[PDB]
């Protein structure tokens, strides 16, 4: 299992050390708050009243969580997956990544906690 | 497992089929949005800037979702728990709660979707 | 005329030293920042989000100021009024006063700054 | 004196038929509710809590009222001027606007009720 924290101001986005591999079953859970820039923060499913200004994931709110595994275009994760299998040829190492328009993340703060883990197959 | 809706109305809370025994370790996500009177919503860790005016649980904001299992006390479950055994005596099914003040859940709006299972152990 | 500062804690009022007189035609400019309890500040409008849970004047938003000139029950001011008359029979001192439920202006903080001005008739 | 509407989406402002002449002392009331682009909707003192990210005037906040005077730049009026005199050399029309970034008022919405008039001198 992985546990770790993923700052909102990291536009790579935090690597883990979970490798998504074919017919694997993971669980995620994500806490904590964090802000898109201004001084209110929000939890792990972000803002449900801001509009979408250009995301890295349009199918989660700005402030969301979101993940990429390998060369994936991302996924949202929002509070977190429970017992997910990927529904697409996806595989490759976790990169969990707040959920912001690209070239904004230096006004970001505070983080989620995260942790992964593989279930059984 | 365990897969249910949780209303913010709910006073009495949700019972699930999950019944914690012992030794048992599970997993649990939340995910959605719910209010305990006010037009907006937040998602299960709840409203952050609120203060407790009397919550059934202490230890998590207003608007978080809460537990008992048995005849316990209220625990915090917010976004969820990974892989957690209980660190006391606590014995029982689950039920799922809204965190909010006695008499006051005729307002609240939404509900939370929840996933409970039992992990390996 | 008459300037000072109306605070929110403030249950009585302000009272000022406009004398209301029949015929009289009156200017008010209210300014400046409040809270009826929560950590957000609103202006002279109040809170337009908030339900009416039993404020002094049903008629203006939690946390708008209001007046009352002599005998009169709750008139809204909110940002101010501009070369107004008092409906029939309305004369007497006017007392500025935050609008809010009774008993729990101690969680009040802030205040708005006022002039008060007689008019040409 | 003058009555009438400022849209909130008017990037140009609102002229009035008030020419401010040296020496006039004026008295300017406002209220309503507008937004410079969120679901929220702010009095014309605008939103404390949003940074200045290139407003028309920087002494005041975003979404608050202010004024040209002919040549001059950007005046606070916020929720109003009550017997207000201008600096050296400020004379002409007075033109109210929306306090807003430039070139994003076309998501901007409500306006505010403004009424102006020449005091005694
Ligand atoms: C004036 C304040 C307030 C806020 C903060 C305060 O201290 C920071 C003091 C007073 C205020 C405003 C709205 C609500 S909603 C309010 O919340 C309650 C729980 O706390 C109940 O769920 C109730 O059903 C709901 O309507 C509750 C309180
Ligand atoms: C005027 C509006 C606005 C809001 C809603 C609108 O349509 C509903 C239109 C304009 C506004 C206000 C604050 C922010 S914070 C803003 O959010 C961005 C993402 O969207 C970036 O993260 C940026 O770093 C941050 O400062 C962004 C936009
Ligand atoms: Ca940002
Ligand atoms: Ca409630
Ligand atoms: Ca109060
Ligand atoms: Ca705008």
């Amino acid at each position: 299992a992985w546990k770790g924290e993923v700052l909102a101001n990291n536009e790579a986005g935090q690597v883990t050390s979970i490798i998504y591999n074919p017919g694997d079953v993971i669980t995620i859970v994500a806490a904590g708050w964090a802000s898109y820039g201004p001084t209110q923060k929000w939890g792990p499913q972000g803002d449900r009243e801001h509009p979408d200004q250009g995301l890295i994931c349009h199918d989660a709110f700005c402030g969301a969580l979101v993940m990429k595994i390998g060369n994936s275009g991302t996924i949202p994760v929002n509070t977190g997956l429970f017992r997910w299998v990927a529904p697409n040829n996806v595989q490759g190492a976790i990169t969990l990544i707040y959920n912001d328009v690209p070239g904004t993340y230096g006004n970001n703060s505070g983080s989620f906690s995260v942790n992964i883990g593989k279930d059984q197959s």
